[PDB]
């Protein structure tokens, strides 16, 4: 009697504590790995650690093991804004039969404080943890007859500074491209179909392909890539290619010179059974064999020359290769190259600069070969 | 549909549980948002009657 | 219980330390992976071509040792100075705008050692070989680019007698293509240099040219 | 009633050494070998 007396009280005490303590459970929900990471760096003195290691075994001979540590099963004391934290990881009676026969996992943070503004950072935190850790890459696309597969592993994000154009050419082309990602509801709204068109013209190696490879990179979407000279291509073939395109994808034509003939290039530019947030790029190394017509608003909403070498683009490109050189050496280099040459486009550049690799001054006193 | 409303309806709310959403399209893109529902034991809510005990329990099976 | 593999009982190893400080585990893991590691030892696999597609080709080869392929001094090394430090620097070619690719040719004599030494440098670095002969029937232009786009990660590609060269022309974009893969080392060689174009062998599509020739004074004293 | 008085004293003193011991615990995530 008395002792039932006693243990009804106690509980009802702890329900009470209950509403001025808080509790957070999640069990194998994938967050473990990003709550884990989090608590390790936050803790730095810590005592009882479980060990999981990483068997990358890349087909190569090559293996990798490096080793992350996480609490073992018990408890842990942190100090935070608010009063010391009681945190807990603890094991159960109950089985997993999901993926590896393991124990079920839960795992208890118990705080002293009655304010919940504490764990919405604790959150997030680890979120910025764990896209902190992972690095994007581009995935790319290739058509494999009538549809879409990956295309070996995700390529790493070339930056959108190598690509060197002349200033507010590159700045003109960004504001348009996220202007049109951050208002699909100006479009359907108003009945317009939700499309983009660009264009980049000029002579072959000024970097057509190069840019918009790039491009696609910072602003985390995927390319599909299509020469116009395969044989395996056909008119069908195109029209349902770029209808099952994944979101988030640059479609990109390389040399539009060769147009595939020019009067059935309209519905397939601009078609209005079409799916929507698709956008498409253009680069032709001949404008001479399209008509003026065909890059009205409607079908590019932009146009735009990429031309040879500028001085801006010299100094620039001479402090990518070269980098911690005194700027005068990236003065008289770019004061003498264009006195020696009266038109020269990246792509020449690019190669020069292969030949004197991490070897300043060389590009100076050479500068007659290019003749 | 029920725990959703649940967690609209209070508002106020201390014991809770996380659950991650990790719509990794092939891309990528990785999007995450997070869906909060109560977590494992008991609460107590208002409405227009009379204090309501609500209990999620766990079990052997 | 574990379903996963055998039916066994979930086994979990504790270890108890009385002291305060731990820096005592991080020693006791770290000889344990020494100690399964040097049991092991590493093979080189090799890949052919069969048509449009790669299969293993026989059983993983032992490694022939990087000093059973005697040659002058200081040419192992330079050739392994290169190769290290393009594969050590990534950043470098992909923030200059540079294609992540580098380019081989070895010529001399027939019999020499051109191939037997590239048998045994990606041995050394753990690397694997991509086995293709420039002697196929059933090889087109358009099939050897496909081939040349989709290399293993960590690989090194090998040519055959690359003075019997399939067109010419259509080699250009398989030499050096924009659309390929990245940390791809490609190896040329060809027992007759007196056939190959002078503009073949720029820096672009060869990075490095190199002479195997006789027998010196120092190869006698080793062998 | 004497069962409960003891095990109170006893358990806290085994929380006080945790954080003086130290702990290490793999579970069959291929380092067993
Ligand atoms: N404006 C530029 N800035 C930096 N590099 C460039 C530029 N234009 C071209 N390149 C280099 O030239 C190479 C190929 O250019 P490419 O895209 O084929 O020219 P296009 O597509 O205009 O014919 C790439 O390796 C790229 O790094
Ligand atoms: N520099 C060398 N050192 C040791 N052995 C060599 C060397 N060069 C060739 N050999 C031997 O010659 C044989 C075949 O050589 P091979 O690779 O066909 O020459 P190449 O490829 O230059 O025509 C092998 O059995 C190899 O052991
Ligand atoms: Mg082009
Ligand atoms: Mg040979």
């Amino acid at each position: 009697l008395a002792m039932a007396r006693k243990g009804a009280q106690l509980g009802l005490v702890a329900f009470r504590r209950h509403y001025m303590i808080t509790l957070e459970v999640p069990a194998r929900d994938r967050s473990y790995a990003w709550l884990l990471s989090w608590l390790t760096r936050h803790s730095t003195r810590t005592q009882h650690l479980s060990v999981e290691t990483s068997y990358l075994q890349h087909e190569s001979g090559r293996i990798s093991t490096k080793f992350e540590f996480i609490p073992s099963p018990g408890n842990h004391f942190i100090w935070y804004q608010g009063k010391w934290i009681r945190v807990e990881r603890n094991r159960d009676m109950q089985m997993v039969d999901l993926q590896t026969g393991t124990p079920w996992e839960s795992v208890t943070f118990t705080a002293l404080g009655t304010d919940r503004k504490v764990f919405f950072n604790i959150l997030e935190e680890a979120r910025a943890l764990a896209l902190q850790q992972e690095e994007g890459k581009t995935v790319m696309y290739t058509a494999v007859g009538s549809e879409w597969r990956t295309f070996g592993y995700p390529r790493r994000r070339r930056p959108l500074d190598s690509v060197v154009l002349q200033q507010g050419l590159a700045d003109r082309i960004v504001k348009d491209i996220r202007e049109f990602i951050d208002n699909p509801k100006w479009y359907i709204d108003r009945g317009i179909p939700y499309r983009r068109g660009y264009l980049l013209y000029g002579p072959p190696g000024c970097g057509k392909s190069s840019f918009i490879t790039a491009l696609a990179g910072e602003l985390e979407h995927s390319i599909c890539l299509l020469s116009l000279t395969d044989s395996s291509l056909s008119d069908d073939r195109l029209n349902h290619l770029l209808s099952v395109a994944p979101q988030q994808s640059l479609v990109l034509l390389e040399d539009v010179d060769a147009a595939l003939t020019f009067s059935g290039l309209l519905n397939a530019l601009d078609g209005v059974a079409s799916t929507e947030a698709r956008i498409v790029f253009m680069t032709t190394n001949y404008i001479d064999r399209l008509d003026p017509a065909l890059i009205r608003p409607g079908r590019v909403d932009l146009k735009e020359y990429v031309g040879y070498c500028s001085h801006w683009q010299l100094t620039q490109m001479f402090q990518r290769f070269y980098p911690g050189q005194a700027p005068s050496l990236a003065e008289n280099f770019a004061e003498h190259v264009l006195k020696a040459t009266s038109e020269i486009s990246p792509a020449q550049v690019q190669g020069y600069f292969m030949l004197y690799k991490n070897d300043p001054m060389g590009a100076v006193h050479n500068i007659e070969s290019l003749r």
